[PDB]
């Protein structure tokens, strides 16, 4: 009760940064974790020993994959610990609570593959759940480890707490279903511009905690530009892995999936940066303005990417 969590001086100062990077000793992930709850939402949010073991369980059912692993979850947390550090007051108590853990478990269980690859295996997952496949997956992944003994973290709160909590959590890890995050931030772009956007409207929060789900999410592009880049080469070799198993089922997989279009891999971080996150972080900083560095690192990035294009390296 009187125990804080504590970081060396580097990381005490550079883990407010949006831009942070939790570094390669898998060790200290867990540490840096508890670290952001107790900073984001009190030392009295979770009992210490449940929450270690919630942590612990979490990590066990993440796998060894080049990208979509351990350090990912820990990542989308952290960018979620910064966006709400640096909007203190829009955020209820529940929600602080329920957001750092939805990212923790947003991928839980990721093989490696999108939905796409899925339905066309025939995976039982994609008969399971048509749409959002591995999301409905990822929340399910949560409630069974929630329902493990010593793991309910959320076990003081009221009846109805635990359900407002818990819906906050499925609709925020449905939300990581990119094929979902084109028509929220249209819908939010809209609000926004015609002046109708409102915080009190439920399905307006929604909305927008979906936005903050996608942002933290795609937080690798809002890094310094060596971190971005080799994070680049984890996202590919996964792609490229799905796209070998497309020619195994007799399918020319997307030219992204193709390891034998590497060449075009500068061109399709610009459709990415263009089409996906320059978008993404522009919304979100029209309706969180303290949230404008992930605006400006990702653009950095693209000029990063430009200049791969031209040569320049
Ligand atoms: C649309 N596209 C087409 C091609 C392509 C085409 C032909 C030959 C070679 C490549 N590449 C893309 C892109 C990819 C891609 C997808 C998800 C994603 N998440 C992130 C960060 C959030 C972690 C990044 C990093 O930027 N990415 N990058
Ligand atoms: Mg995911
Ligand atoms: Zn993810």
């Amino acid at each position: 009760g009187l125990m804080q969590f504590t970081l060396p001086v580097r990381l005490c100062k550079e883990i407010e940064l949006f831009h942070f990077d939790i570094g390669p000793f898998e060790n200290m992930w867990p540490g840096i974790f508890v670290y952001m709850v107790h900073r984001s939402c009190g030392t009295s949010c979770f009992e210490l020993e449940k929450l270690c073991r919630f942590i612990m369980s979490v990590k066990k059912n993440y796998r060894r994959v080049p990208y979509h692993n351990w350090k990912h979850a820990v990542t989308v947390a952290h960018c979620m610990y910064a966006i709400l550090q640096n909007n203190h007051t829009l955020f209820t108590d529940l929600e602080r609570k329920g957001l750092l853990i939805a990212c923790l478990c947003h991928d839980l269980d990721h093989r490696g593959f999108s939905n796409s690859y899925l339905q066309k295996f025939d995976h039982p997952l994609a008969a399971l759940y048509s749409t959002s496949t591995m999301e409905q997956h990822h929340f399910s992944q949560t409630v069974s480890i929630l329902q493990l003994e010593g793991h309910n973290i959320f076990s003081t709160l009221s009846s109805s707490e635990y359900e407002q909590v818990l819906e906050i959590i499925r609709k925020a890890i449905i939300a990581t279903d990119l094929a979902l995050y084109f028509g929220n931030r249209k819908q939010l772009e809209e609000m926004y511009q015609t002046g109708s956007l409102n915080l009190n409207n439920q399905s307006h929060r929604d909305r927008v905690i979906g936005l903050m789900m996608t942002a933290c999410d795609l937080c690798s592009v809002t890094k310094l530009w060596p971190v971005t880049k080799l994070t680049a080469n984890d996202i590919y070799a996964e792609f490229w892995a799905e796209g070998d198993e497309m020619k195994k089922l007799g399918i020319q997989p997307i030219p992204m999936m193709d390891r034998d279009k590497k060449d075009e891999v500068p061109q399709g971080q610009l459709g990415f940066y263009n089409a996906v996150a320059i978008p993404c972080y522009t919304t979100l900083t029209q309706i969180l303005p303290p949230t404008e560095p992930l605006l400006k690192a990702c653009r950095d990035n693209l000029s990063q990417w430009e200049k791969v294009i031209r040569g320049e390296e």
